[PDB]
């Protein structure tokens, strides 16, 4: 119930909300079905339209009219946007020339620069250049401020995901809102687009920088719009907030537009009639600029441009039905389109199996243009599994598909042109980020970035401390002028043990054999110091990595790489090792295939045994540096040590054999030297961190030997090609992957050919960022770097995508 009959005079767009029964006055109102009766009449006047004209110019206030053109409007705070232009012979904002902005330029009482960001819905990145012609007061703002070349949202590319990861800096899977539709199983209730239940608080998680700032004394404009009132009237709303007495007024605010994805929706991502919304949001741009002008406000306020997602060529045409593919289709539930979730149509049904459903979607139609998942399956990178909002069975659709049950889901709802949900590196998905005003930089170029970032900045812009996120605190550094955070790495919690030579080759008794009993002053000595780490400068490059839990490790030297060995999990957290532009690929001899050595550095008890293996009938083993890469014939005989063995099972060892043996070595040509820093990772609740030992579900059987969930390497070089790995004076450059553990090949279609077709294709879905391994195995990389910090934390967040341009 509300008693619509109070009144909005004095209330228009007031910033505190009341409570039900009473009635409302503020932006969101309309959307709740609770304004005033008066709310239309008072707050949401159209009268004269939007723009002084030179006959209004010094008019008799009309309070009826829209805006005003009055002499009065200035102090009023209430004049149209382009008054001064038309009456009082000033510029444009979009015709004047660009000035540094050195110093914020503000006027008596501000305490600190506002912060105004503008976001458009559906806005591709490639919009910035390829509509530059169309958009004056937005090609300004970019060419004179800060921008990116394009901007990463976050899966699955839709709004609410994408708009309330911008405001918290969190991945859906921590916020919560991981569709624009969902059902929660513990609720038993649905979110849908339209209705009531979005609004209830509970779905919501996380802290939204409108009320990190509201804790911290730091007043915020009411960010949401109701879709009915106009753009011209939300821009008129935010420059009378700003006219406010100090005390009273905001210093964040808010702008949203539905455009240009409406449209996009309808005409496709270039359709012809897209020109016209490009027009009109830049014609938006201009108000609020030649408004802040009006105000002397517009070398004062940090103004953000930035999208939730981009927009895809997608037609009714292009969509693949799960009628053509499961027999059992009325026993389940999909959420359709750019992406599949599938769950029970009901938990009384006892017939229903996941294993049946997965095995009936893989692989079954030579072009199929979906690829189905269990959740804890999807490349790490999406972040997309740890919360119960996010069904089980995922499908994967490939860019300009939807998916759909049942024909008549599609035609008994062709329309639309357009969509996106996608991948989010897919190229059509990327959006836009440009920041201008005094504590941005000038003229300024800055690498792409992840949208979870922002969060962080917009705290630095405005002087709060960040609610716990999923940023990296200062790897956005050098897009600002000032206001930089400095942070400090993190203290290392375990100190490693420095074995020496401790234990006699007959104390083992671990069922491993090898073919090594072939024996000189010269050389002992050097041999003898390649063990005490004489060559670890050449094989660690950028210092041990810091442990940042409590736990029993030994660093191991030896010729060709260095390791950080677990007593715990009985193998490496970390291998690390250097390949030159000159190094030569060998096989492994025929004497030592089955070869494994014990470790006289490392006790019986704390080794693996190759029993267990031979009698685990489904699992293998390999090793973390690869013998293919030994720079000698003795050298090699290190690599088949018990402490760099792993256990892998078969259908996984086709993969890691083909990267060590053929890929490594492509790299190492192609970047003119490698290091590299593989290992295992355990992730078997799927929350993206580290596990303890308690959480493991695996071992090989009749041992307490863990099995890897995943296998992650970093991959080094220096970002100046001309320069070796290893001799690196500058900036360096970087890929990585994190890729699962499967005891079978079934995610790769093509896997019954040579490995030549198949393997880099896996490992570029399975692409990762440093800071993703970082999370998985509490480790701290680059810890000696001629760098400076901000510079490797940015480092570490980058993605190697393999998109084209
Ligand atoms: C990305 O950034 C985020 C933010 O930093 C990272 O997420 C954090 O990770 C922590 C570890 O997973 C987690 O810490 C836990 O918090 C528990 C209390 O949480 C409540 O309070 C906080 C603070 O206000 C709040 O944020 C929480 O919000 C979650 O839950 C509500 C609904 O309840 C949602 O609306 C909201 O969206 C959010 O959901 C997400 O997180 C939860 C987990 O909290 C998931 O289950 C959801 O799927 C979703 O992803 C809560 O309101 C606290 O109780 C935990 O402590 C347990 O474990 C410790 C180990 O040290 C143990 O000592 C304790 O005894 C305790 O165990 C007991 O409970 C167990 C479970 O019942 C039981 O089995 C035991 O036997 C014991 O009884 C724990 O400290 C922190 O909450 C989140 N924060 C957020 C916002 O998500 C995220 O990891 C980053 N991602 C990456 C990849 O880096
Ligand atoms: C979601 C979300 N999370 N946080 N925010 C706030 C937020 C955060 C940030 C930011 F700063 F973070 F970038 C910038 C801007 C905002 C305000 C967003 C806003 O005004 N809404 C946009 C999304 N909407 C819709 O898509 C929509 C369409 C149609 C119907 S209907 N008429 O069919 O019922 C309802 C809803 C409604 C309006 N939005
Ligand atoms: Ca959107
Ligand atoms: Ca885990
Ligand atoms: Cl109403
Ligand atoms: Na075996
Ligand atoms: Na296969
Ligand atoms: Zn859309």
């Amino acid at each position: 119930w509300t008693a619509t009959s109070g009144s909005c005079k004095g209330r228009c767009f007031e910033l505190q909300e009341v409570g039900p029964p009473d009635c409302r006055c503020d932006n969101l109102c309309k959307s709740y079905s609770s304004c005033c009766h008066d709310f239309d009449e008072l707050c949401l006047k159209t009268a004269r339209g939007w723009e002084c004209t030179k006959d209004r110019c010094g008019e008799v206030r009309n309070e009826e009219n829209a805006c005003h053109c009055s002499e009065d409007c200035l102090s009023r705070g209430d004049c149209c946007t382009n008054y001064q232009v038309v009456c009082k012979g000033e510029s444009h904002w979009v015709d004047d020339d660009c000035e540094e902005i050195k110093v914020p330029e503000c006027p008596a009482g501000f305490v600190r620069p506002p912060l105004i960001i503008f976001s458009v819905d559906g806005f591709r990145a490639s919009y910035m250049k390829k509509g530059s012609k169309v958009m004056p007061n937005i090609e300004k703002l970019r060419s004179c401020g800060t921008h990116a070349p394009y901007m990463r949202p976050v899966y699955p590319t839709k709004t609410f995901p994408n708009l309330y990861t911008l405001a918290t800096g969190l991945y859906p899977e921590s916020h919560g809102i991981v569709g624009n539709s969902m059902y929660d199983p513990v609720f038993d209730a649905s979110f849908h687009l339209r209705g009531r239940e979005k609004f209830n608080h509970r779905w919501w998680g996380g802290q939204p920088l409108w009320i990190t700032a509201t804790k911290q004394g730091v007043r915020a404009g009411t960010f949401f719009w109701s879709v009915s009132i106009p753009h011209e009237r939300r821009i008129l709303t935010i420059l009378q907030w700003l006219s406010l007495p100090d005390n009273e007024r905001p210093s964040v605010y808010a702008f949203y537009s539905e455009q240009p994805d409406f449209s996009g929706h309808k005409y496709g991502p270039f359709g012809p009639e897209m020109t016209n919304p490009l027009r009109e949001i830049d014609k938006t741009v201009g108000q609020l600029m030649d408004g802040l002008k009006q105000l002397r406000l517009h070398r004062c306020v940090n103004v953000i441009f930035v999208g939730d997602h981009g927009m895809e060529d997608v037609t009714c045409d292009r969509t693949e039905f799960l009628s053509n593919y499961l027999t059992n289709v009325d026993d389940i539930t999909l959420v359709p389109g750019t992406l599949g979730r599938i769950r029970a149509k009901s938990i009384n049904n006892s017939k229903y199996d996941p294993k049946t459903i997965i095995a009936a979607l893989t692989c079954k139609k030579p072009d199929q243009h979906f690829k189905p998942y269990m959740k804890q399956h999807l490349p790490k990178r999406l972040h997309y599994a740890n919360n119960r909002r996010i069904e089980d069975i995922h499908l994967l659709v490939d860019r300009r598909w939807h998916v759909a049950r049942k024909p008549l889901d599609v035609y008994k709802k062709c329309f639309f042109q357009g969509d996106h949900g996608f991948d989010n590196k897919v190229n059509s998905m990327q959006t836009v980020f440009v920041g201008y005003g005094p504590t941005f930089k000038y003229r300024t170029k800055v690498p792409p970035f992840e949208n979870i970032e922002l969060y962080n900045v917009m705290c630095d812009l405005l002087g709060l401390k960040p609610a716990p996120n999923n940023g990296t605190h200062g790897s956005l550094n050098h897009l600002l002028r000032t206001n930089t955070f400095r942070p400090t790495m993190p203290d290392e919690v375990s100190r490693p043990n420095y074995p020496g030579i401790m234990y006699l080759q007959s104390e083992f008794d671990l069922g491993c054999t090898c073919d090594d009993k072939v024996e000189n002053k010269l050389e002992e000595l050097n041999k003898r110091l390649h063990t005490k780490g004489s060559t670890k400068e050449r094989h660690l490059l950028y210092g041990r990595p810091a442990v940042l839990y409590r736990t029993s490790y030994d660093i191991l030297y030896h010729t060709d790489f260095e390791s950080g060995y677990s007593e715990i999990f009985l193998m490496p957290l970390w291998t690390s090792y250097t390949i030159s532009k000159q190094a030569e690929v060998s096989s492994i001899p025929e004497h030592l295939t089955n070869c494994v050595r014990p470790d006289v550095r490392v006790s019986p008890g704390f080794s693996q045994n190759c029993l267990a293996y031979k009698n685990d009938k489904q699992m293998s083993y390999g090793f973390l540096f690869p013998p293919y890469l030994s720079s000698s014939p003795e050298a090699k005989y290190d690599a088949f040590l018990v402490t760099n063995m792993v256990p892998m099972y078969p259908a996984f060892k086709r993969v890691w054999a083909y990267f060590q043996r053929v890929l490594v070595k492509k790299y190492a040509s192609e970047r003119n030297g490698v290091n590299v820093i593989s290992g295992p990772i355990f992730d078997y609740n799927y929350d993206g961190l580290r596990d303890t030992e308690d959480e493991i579900k695996q071992y090989v059987e009749g041992s307490s030997i863990p099995v890897p969930t995943h296998y992650y390497s970093i991959i080094t070089s220096c970002l100046d090609f001309t320069q070796p790995a290893d001799k690196c004076d500058g900036p360096l450059s970087v890929s990585s992957f994190i890729l699962p553990h499967r005891p079978d090949n079934d995610e790769s279609c093509n896997s019954s050919e040579d490995e030549s077709k198949w393997v880099e294709e896996l490992m570029k879905m399975h692409t990762a960022r440093v800071r993703d391994i970082e999370h998985l195995t509490g480790l701290d990389f680059y810890r000696k770097t001629s760098r400076s910090y901000s510079e490797i934390l940015t480092l570490k967040t980058y993605l190697h995508t393999y998109e084209s341009e």
